[PDB]
């Protein structure tokens, strides 16, 4: 004990001595309140953020929680693709003077997706790993592009020094009944991309995702199996 | 009763309490007067236009008919590809201060096709549906890119709250003897694109097209069959 | 009777049968709650907005008030310069699909001022009046650039069919003790610009401004006199 | 004998064995039908056009008159500034495949003036004469930029081998009561620009202008005198 | 009688009452003097040029021959790809004020090929035929892009009203021992492109090419057969 | 005690509990070893750097000294103009992943000055103070553009919470015999710019400059007097 | 005798009367000091450089060695791909005023690879050989793009008048146990690219590479065999 | 003895052991054959060229003369303004692979002047001297922008190690009757610019110019006196 901290409209669940999952909620007609998960990482003397909340106001609340509970500057934020639940709060990050990073493709896609682009673009080598020159001061954040799946631009993040890997919206939990919103999905390459994510972080035992509590590696396998049925 | 209204050089046929088909004519050496069809949609307190007439003057006549018969501001116009019969009257729309929208590819293609580009570009998700952020205030207009067919950029429009779907020049009537002008056609993907249009609006029973009176879904099937013979 | 309507955190004061002043408030350390004024114009079947509120949330409240009290589409919005109290709520307008307009210089200045640029740029003739081609569907809104003053980009708006002229932050009331925030001011040309505004709308008897209740033409004279002391 | 030829809605007056003045009319509320004048020049085996008519349709009529009465290809057209009466018919010229030329500033100004830009830009030396490299195949057309006056971009044309100089809208006849539309005028430099035009073509005895029948050099002097009263 | 006219360093052979072949020579170490052929077309009252000579000086000689023997303005020139023998004389054309046209790809390729780009870019429909809007005043010149072969950008020209088709360097004579310079060749698509050229001008009986006297359709067949051996 | 710390080839002199002056040296033929001064500021949990050293290697040594003696991340660096002694070490900062800032004009000037541009551009209001939106996380660093002097782009920095103002190369000590390198100087505005710097930081009692130990406000007065003799 | 010259931190081994191999070293955690090889070519009265050293300082030492041992201007440098060991010293070359050349793709890739781009871009024909117009004054340097392998942009250089071909990092020695760093490798096309290199320089008997002493053609064969196991 | 060498159509006069004046001629209707002068400088092991000849062919002859009489690579060429006599032969320099340099303004002006731009742009400090970073390997060539005169872009060159300064077309000989072609002249600043040139090279005793044999400093004084009469 104790339990997941409620701060404002958000929930923070500590996953590791230096890692927290931030959760925000959006009301969707019929589907109740839909949770979206991101991460907060303390690395020495600075905080790293993965994904925004649904909105600018919710994202501001994240920064407030950080200030109150951690009290270290937020050095940077990386967002995992151009959808509202991951990049809906970019303005809040920028207003706070936080350097933001996204896949170059995410920034390209941002206008048509109605999102505000990140200030900096990540570029990835042919093997999927981020080119280090485009990801300065990322520290323990290992960024990997597994290929097109949930979206064309979806990227994933592993946390060095932990057993945690963040699949974002590419990954669903081990009992999910569907792959959810496939509006921007690449049905052909989805399955391969899921498995590439698993191979990129072969030792991760806690898989964090956007819309379900952290699961085991079974989440990866189950998602890839659902994705096979699309091609 | 009564019949199709003649206004100036144009004909307007009411298809629904809030939908009219606008028809303009161009003299083509040998082929008599060739009709081109577009749509006019009343949605609450504003009018939406699909496609221009062959010319700027004819398009001005459309706007005049709207003012006389409907008397609501034309909020926007969407044009379905970069050919004279669909975008020949862009200048008239722009002179009237009407916001115009086309497929991004249509605007790219406009100069080589001798057309004036729309002021705004539509972008489509991988599944063919327009990204909502690029189509503000479209209301009941459901815009879908079925893939290359009549042209590389041809798009289609369904009207929510009705049984009407507009195939433009992609679709021919159920007894057409050919697919017409294939000067910019994608013979390989034409058939698949036609069928994608049909699947995108599976409940539509009135199929509107550029050069023939509204037909049934048989128009879709027959067009796809003719298109099969090209690949 | 009755009095100024309170809606959410905002106040709306009707100035004319088709004109309302919208007021929003921002807490400034020491200066209490500082009011910023804009305008709302009903012109036939559509609403025109002049200036946003301080914030996106407050601006959303403006749109909500319009929907409840007027129930007509907001055809466009024009913002009078790149400062928070005039352009702080651009995102809210854009999210609502409202076409936004600003001085071309305002859009140029927006990034350095930390503002979101308008979607469309206004250009002005040498005499100060907006070039009509860049201001489509403005209706009764007569837009005039009086020259540099409060800022380099500040523009003014007269409302045809009324005795109302909006000076924005260029004009202060007839008893103001100073010209306020001169952080971006052109001290040399301020006085001349104020007088140009007065001459541009010579018949206006109700002068609306950003931070004080509507005043008479004495507001113009008094502001110009204060501005003389800067050069 | 005989008199000025009426062709369609236009009037053509022969000024020289190889020069005609083309006149088109636009209805202006109160000011009756307002004439705008341009020039047509036969130079050997090709026709040169100075200025369009008010509209695209009227400009098409010019080309038709040329074909019927001269029957030589229109090698090029030069337009004298970005206003409707001079550049309102650009689309007609471009549709006919005619190479169009304007002051670089005119093309820059075209969008805000609601005009279609010329395809090619003229650049002028410090002395006001067109740089020959930017005016290929102009033949007897001597193009001169006298400085800002009626507009910032207004240019003038002399016809080599004749006593004719075209002042466009910069020049008014010797009994004009005002300088007309000063909406885009440079009141400071107008007078000097008029006199520069006169000095550029010191031997011209027939001065052609936009809105009045050809006059003598008294038109230049009288215009410059009216312009003096603006500074 | 009589024979092929020698003018300066060039040879002109009349192929039709309004068509001449222009030939220029360049010394290549070992291969003697290598001839390159282009075309000259009289169409009414103007001359059309296909391809330049090897050099600017030789191209100037072409223009001089035209002036002496035809005495009509050269309305335009089209060049068939970005190699020295086809575009080596662009500067001479531009100095003479002649509007030049090339495949858009040719202009893109011009810098790396050490060529001066044409002033205007031709764009081709999916079927290979030039989009008319990009080829104004081409008259009897029917321009067709057969696909990649000799180069990626090579285009071909048929002359309406004659039995002549110009294959440029894509086509070799019916007894050629090789396809010559394949330095920029597309060995995979060469054969298909040759046959597409033949199909595009199915009635042409005189096939003109760059490096050999006009041949029959056997030149097309033989070239395609040689090209088959590359894939 | 004790004295100025020697670290590598550099000297660090503590000016305040959170401010150090960094000094690097470059051998100039005849003028011995020429010192260039910058600043290092500790603000809470991060370090701020003003100006680089002469070279990349020397600048790397600065970062090493910071790590050893302070052990806090360098959040950002601001450089005061595009000359070797101020921006010669940009590559070292960028290699370390440090966000760099300069006057927009400095970045514009960087190529011609042979300098590497900063990653971010500072923009200044008309009154000379930096627009806050372009200077995120600057903390106690108050950046002011005094106008052209030593160079066109020279900027100055005050340190909030101290009596220190940094004039860079604009200011010389109170006994300097000349204004030094005037190769890029604005001789007309130099004097006024010096006095503007003094007025911008009216309470500063320790004036830090590039080439001489910290002096009093007499440095400002004396520099302005020398600058008067240039106009 | 004698042996390989040690100059500063570098080693120079003469391969031919006008060719030297330059070697620089970088400490890699665990892998000892890793050598990277480039070439130096004397061609008449000027020196040509292939590849930089790991660092700017090491590259400066190369230039110093050239000055001391050869004493001819370095006309140009060509770098073989965007990695530290080949382009890490670009700044040193540029500071010395040496014209630098790289594959256009290398310059495109330079930012994401953290490299400084070359000043000029090489473009290659479809057959792999450099387009001569983009490689002026290269002399005996025959530059060939074999296709993607070690990286997407890797190019190779043969030295005319010698038996030497430089494979860079594409080629490993005849007993290498792996293909080394495959972080940016194209595993699919690597093998074919290696063999293309061999075919491009079929007579070369001394194969020079980045990380091993010059070997025979067995290096090519062995590398291609290792590369086969990747696809 | 002996006299000025005639090579082809050109004359070369040796001014110093390492400096030659190159002269080319162009026939101008009435003014006989007009000479234009440039310079050739041997600096160690390479040749530097100042200005081209009137034409590409004449410029090629310059390069041929250099090869025959000096036999050293031409490292670079600098051209002194965008007029035919100074930049008419740029193509010849570029074809030979010679790096060309001009005032940035000259390159900007080149298209309108009908000139081919230099490959590299020179930028000048406020004092008129070229910024060294933009003039690599210039050696003894001291380049100075004296301000607008003959043209807006005219630059001047001094030769270190000699008593020679090249004024180009800015300077006329000590008995010239006029300032010649003032078509692009700045009549206001001409005089001051001439005197600035004189002050920039205060020790030069041989003044070289475009259209007259080398003169004394009296050429400078006399030119400045003629220029005074223009303002
Ligand atoms: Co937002
Ligand atoms: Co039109
Ligand atoms: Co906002
Ligand atoms: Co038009
Ligand atoms: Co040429
Ligand atoms: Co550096
Ligand atoms: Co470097
Ligand atoms: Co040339
Ligand atoms: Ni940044
Ligand atoms: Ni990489
Ligand atoms: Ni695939
Ligand atoms: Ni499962
Ligand atoms: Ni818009
Ligand atoms: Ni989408
Ligand atoms: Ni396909
Ligand atoms: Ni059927
Ligand atoms: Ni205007
Ligand atoms: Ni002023
Ligand atoms: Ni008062
Ligand atoms: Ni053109
Ligand atoms: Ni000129
Ligand atoms: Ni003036
Ligand atoms: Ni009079
Ligand atoms: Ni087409
Ligand atoms: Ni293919
Ligand atoms: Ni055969
Ligand atoms: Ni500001
Ligand atoms: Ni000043
Ligand atoms: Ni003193
Ligand atoms: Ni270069
Ligand atoms: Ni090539
Ligand atoms: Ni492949
Ligand atoms: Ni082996
Ligand atoms: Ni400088
Ligand atoms: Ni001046
Ligand atoms: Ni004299
Ligand atoms: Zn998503
Ligand atoms: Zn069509
Ligand atoms: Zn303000
Ligand atoms: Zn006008
Ligand atoms: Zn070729
Ligand atoms: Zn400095
Ligand atoms: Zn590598
Ligand atoms: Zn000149």
């Amino acid at each position: 004990g104790p339990g997941d901290q409620r701060f404002g409209d958000l929930v923070f669940r500590q996953l590791a001595p230096n890692v927290w999952q931030h959760t925000s909620y959006l009301d969707m007609p019929g589907f109740g309140a839909v949770a979206s998960n991101g991460l907060i990482v303390r690395d020495g003397g600075r905080v790293l953020v993965v994904d925004t909340a649904w909105t600018d106001d919710q994202t501001a609340q994240i920064l407030n929680w950080i200030k109150q509970e951690i009290n270290l500057p937020v050095a940077l934020a990386v967002v995992t693709h151009a959808h509202q639940d991951k990049m809906g709060g970019m303005d809040a990050l920028h207003a706070a003077g936080i350097a933001t990073y996204a896949n170059a493709l995410s920034n390209q896609l941002a206008p048509q997706e109605g999102m505000v682009a990140a200030q900096h673009s990540l570029t990835f080598a042919a093997n999927g790993w981020v080119e280090p020159a485009t990801a300065p001061n990322f520290g323990p954040l290992k960024v990997f592009y597994p290929g097109p799946g949930h979206t064309s631009d979806n990227i994933t993040v592993g946390i060095d020094g932990t057993d945690i890997a963040f699949g974002g919206c590419l990954i669903k939990d081990s009992k999910a009944k569907s792959l959810g919103n496939l509006g921007d999905a690449d049905t052909e390459h989805y399955a391969a991309s899921v498995r590439a994510f698993g191979a990129a972080f072969p030792k991760a035992s806690m898989i964090v995702m956007s819309h379900s509590a952290p699961d085991s590696r079974a989440a990866i396998t189950h998602t890839a199996r659902m994705a096979d049925k699309l091609r």
